[PDB]
């Protein structure tokens, strides 16, 4: 009974990363080929084209062609998540439509960056967004890019929109989050790799991961014991993964994915400008901590 | 190259006007900007933050910028927001706003994705390289959630076509050094700032106050240029009520609704920015009595 988000939307998802060519154009046989890697290793869904996807370096033509090559490699067995939220309420709108259309299984909605629209603009943002589809919809909630929170009071109010189902978090608010669950049943997503052990405490759902592209089967075996009740293995597996989320605070999310995707033997080319590839030094630097995190021979 | 005569001393970022069914209203861009530069305004900055860059497509861009250069293009510069998230979206917006006469451009720091310092210098180095453009740094860690360090900053002086910044910034002492070692020309991003950013060697303002108070802040440019500090600082202190309400507001909530106060409707922001409420009108139309720009 009640709509079982952990079934609808999943547990593990990677925010996947874009794969150019040598050219810089989009490149879907490899994202087919990433997504039933991430798949194969464990993930049970994958947001395609939020942040780490380089979603502000692609156009909606892409993002649909992206969306479209992934829900046929995986889509039958893992839930395709698509983003679709940008600083343009109009836009985020179509977008979302378009990725609806395509067959997505869900919508993840970062709140407007850059702008600084007051609480009430993200409200009406968030809600136009939510009424464009049918289909279930995460609020994605970082203050760290957008530089703006969502409020408390404005997720209590949003919780009551009939397909705004949860939030992937990265705000860090673990106790005000725990309460909102407790209040409105929307799922929480952890949607920064170093919190996702505190997330789960917390009644977290899962993760929306980055380091999933390198270590999806431990993060798998980590949330698998967190659900049973051995949180000492999730412990342990959390601390072993550490040399990532160190090698994610040096390069950030996507100049890590395609460089250690590479490291690992899955080329999915570089980003595209203002983001860079890893120079050299920091793919052995990148290693170092692969190896360390039992990533990487 | 003379940045004050080419880029101007008082810019407003200029609100994008849009009429009641939220699309681009050139006939009001245009009137407003002939008000704007009759005010004081020497130069204008078109699609800026202010400017709702954010909610405006490419075509609402080239087609505001028109309207703007064919309105006062004649007597005050007319620089371009041509920054964005997106390098190459950025050259294309870049040549776009070149191909149409734009007098300069104005290049915000990638907001959102916050690229290292290198992704930025090169971001900027390829911005620079698509036109002959004189081009501005828009420096707005606020918003963009990432500054230009002062290295970065120091490194892209030696650009040709970059000769200044927009300095949102706050860093003034810093900003004083830069100005003295490298010749950038700094305008203040910020209007709380106005008066310390001139004192400490800027060129001028990239104002949002200006929408309602260019008058005021010519004056204020003016007595900072004879110095006398004494009549600036009391100037100064007088528009600051405009202040109180941004701060409440924002500044595209603000001018477009401090616009339509003086009697020029300029219409209200796209989603998901908001018309001021009926209350922070009167809260509004307080402030702008209390700096005299209000009967």
């Amino acid at each position: 009974v009640g709509f079982d988000v952990a079934a609808r939307l999943g547990t593990l998802l990677t925010a996947m990363v874009t794969p150019f060519s040598g050219d810089g154009s989009l490149d879907t046989a490899t994202a087919a080929r990433l997504a039933n890697h991430l798949v194969d290793q464990g993930c049970d869904g994958l947001v395609v084209s939020g942040t780490t996807g380089e979603s502000p370096t692609t156009t909606d033509g892409e993002k649909i062609e992206l969306l479209r090559a992934v829900l046929e490699a995986v889509g039958d067995r893992a839930r395709v998540i698509a983003g679709a939220g940008t600083y343009d309420t109009a836009h985020s709108i179509r977008l979302a439509k378009a990725c609806a259309a395509e067959g997505a299984h869900g919508l993840l909605v970062v709140t407007p960056y850059y702008s600084k629209p007051p609480q009430r603009g993200l409200q009406a943002h968030f809600t136009a967004v939510a009424d464009a589809t049918e289909l279930p919809m995460l609020l994605y909630d970082i203050p760290g890019r957008s530089a703006v929170p969502i409020e408390p009071d404005t997720i209590r109010a949003l919780a009551s929109h009939p397909n705004i189902v949860g939030v992937k978090d990265a705000k860090a608010d673990l106790h005000s989050g725990a309460q909102i669950m407790a209040d409105t049943g929307l799922a929480y997503y952890s949607g920064d790799d170093a919190l996702n052990l505190p997330w789960l405490r917390m009644g977290a759902t899962g993760f929306i991961s980055v380091i999933a592209h390198l270590a999806a089967g431990q993060l798998r075996e980590l949330l698998s014991a967190f659900g049973s009740g051995d949180i000492a293995t999730a412990r342990k597996i959390n601390i072993a993964v550490a040399p990532l989320c160190n090698a994610m605070s040096r390069l950030g999310g996507v100049t890590l994915s395609k460089a250690g995707l590479r490291l690992q033997g899955i080329d999915v080319g570089d980003p595209r400008l203002p983001q860079v590839a890893a120079t050299p030094e920091q793919i052995d630097a990148l290693a170092a901590d692969m190896r360390a995190a039992s990533v990487l021979r």
